[PDB]
């Protein structure tokens, strides 16, 4: 099924997945893929089918020794562990349960309570730098807005010194180039140090604060340490810039919208979900299968990866009438699978949330409106989802 190949890159560049996931949604939501830059996998494509599976992760695992998270899978050949340290244990690609006391670890720094304590910082820094930007010229919003508020944002959490650590998560999020796979591993290794450097100084409220005290991460071996910090790193980063992205992208291609939001700005906790929703940051997770299962008439093999694509589940007609429209004050928005679903569900949806909420809110108080003007490039993948460069100019 060269036809329901939707690894390929080109699509989602191109823009153009939409027709394929709705024929898959409508002939047959769970299907396999043969063959493909990614071996074969079963596409799981309905919104039911992924709530489903990923409510139960004992039987469609996310642990990184069947593969991790990801359609990739590790090796080709590659030497061994003189070199086959390459592979990350994090607990986004872990099993309970060892997930859920790393999980309980970070959760803290995402409670509502923080995020009242936590609004005020943002709504200043998005203020500031939303209030340098120049009305009239064109800029691109990637690099001026977005980048700056979610590694702002990513700085705050961890403690970090005050676009500087967004290098090492567009490097840690290319995986089918063998040639470049060396000097990844060099990126990763810079942060690593810079991290422990941080380790050894805290060790004397940030995420650091709350690993170190935690027998979960207090003691984590030298890879699993890398790959938190590349969760929480990739986490609270490129999913926020896209979404900031998508936002304004989504609401330049749907003026009707943008312009009942500028009526109706009581509609942007709504707006937020909507968006989110209607870009879908992450196309897909991935689950490998740990034992033969039927999934929805279909004989899952065990060890046979799973991909759940929130892509073509965020425009389930079953559960998102005229689904392809952006529709802002659409009124189950909410019951959208971008953040996932089940245990392992964003631990941070929340803070994008805010983030995200604030944009909206001090861009309305300037009367902002956004043209996308100039170049527009979307990220080249099928797992992040969203923009390298968004060109714009303002009312
Ligand atoms: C629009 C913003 C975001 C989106 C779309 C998003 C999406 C996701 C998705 C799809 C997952 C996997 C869920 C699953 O497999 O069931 C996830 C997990 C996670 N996200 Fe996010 N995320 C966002 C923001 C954030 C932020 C701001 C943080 C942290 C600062 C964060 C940290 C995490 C972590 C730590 C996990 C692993 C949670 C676990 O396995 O228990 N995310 N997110």
């Amino acid at each position: 099924s060269h036809p329901w190949d939707v690894s390929r890159s080109d699509i989602y560049v191109e823009d153009r997945w939409q027709p394929i996931f709705a024929e898959m949604r409508a002939k047959a939501p769970v299907n396999r893929v043969p063959d493909s830059p990614y071996g074969a996998y079963w596409n799981v494509a309905s919104h039911k089918a992924i709530m489903h599976v990923e409510s139960l992760p004992e039987l469609f695992s996310s642990s990184w020794q069947y593969g991790g998270i990801t359609i990739g899978d590790p090796p080709e050949d590659v030497d061994p562990q003189k070199l086959a340290e390459r592979q990350l244990p994090m607990f986004i690609a872990m099993d309970r349960p060892d997930h859920t006391g790393q999980r309980r670890t970070v959760a803290p720094a995402f409670t509502p309570a923080k995020m009242v304590e936590m609004e005020a910082e943002i709504r200043r820094r998005t203020a500031s730098v939303l209030d340098s930007l120049p009305w009239g010229e064109r800029f691109d919003w990637v690099d001026k807005v977005s980048i700056e508020l979610t590694t702002g944002m990513l700085a705050i959490l961890f403690g970090f010194p005050w676009r500087l650590l967004t290098f090492w998560s567009d490097w840690a999020g290319l995986t089918l180039a063998r040639e470049l796979a060396d000097t990844r591993f060099g990126f990763l290794g810079e942060m690593a140090h810079y991290f422990q450097r941080l380790w050894g100084a805290r060790m004397q409220g940030d995420l650091i604060s709350m690993m170190i005290h935690s027998e979960a991460m207090n003691h984590m071996s030298p890879q699993e340490f890398m790959g938190n910090l590349v969760l929480l790193i990739v986490g609270g980063n490129d999913t926020t810039r896209n979404t900031m992205s998508g936002i304004v992208h989504a609401l330049d291609k749907f003026p009707d919208q943008r312009e009942l939001l500028e009526r109706d700005a009581s509609l942007i906790p709504n707006a937020v979900q909507e968006c989110i929703r209607y870009v879908t940051p992450l196309a897909h997770m991935r689950r490998t299968a740990t034992a033969d299962t039927e999934l929805f008439g279909n004989q899952i093999k065990a060890g046979e990866k799973v991909i759940l694509w929130y892509i073509s589940a965020n425009r389930d007609e079953t559960v998102f009438e005229n689904p392809d429209k952006l529709m802002v004050d659409r009124p189950n928005a909410r019951r959208h699978l971008s953040f996932g679903h089940g245990i392992h569900r964003c631990v941070g949806a929340r803070l994008a949330e805010l983030q995200l909420r604030i944009l909206l809110e001090e861009m309305h108080e300037r009367r902002m409106r956004v043209r996308v003007a100039g170049e527009v490039e979307r990220v080249r993948a099928n797992f992040v989802h969203g923009f390298r460069k968004l060109e714009v100019e303002l009312e």
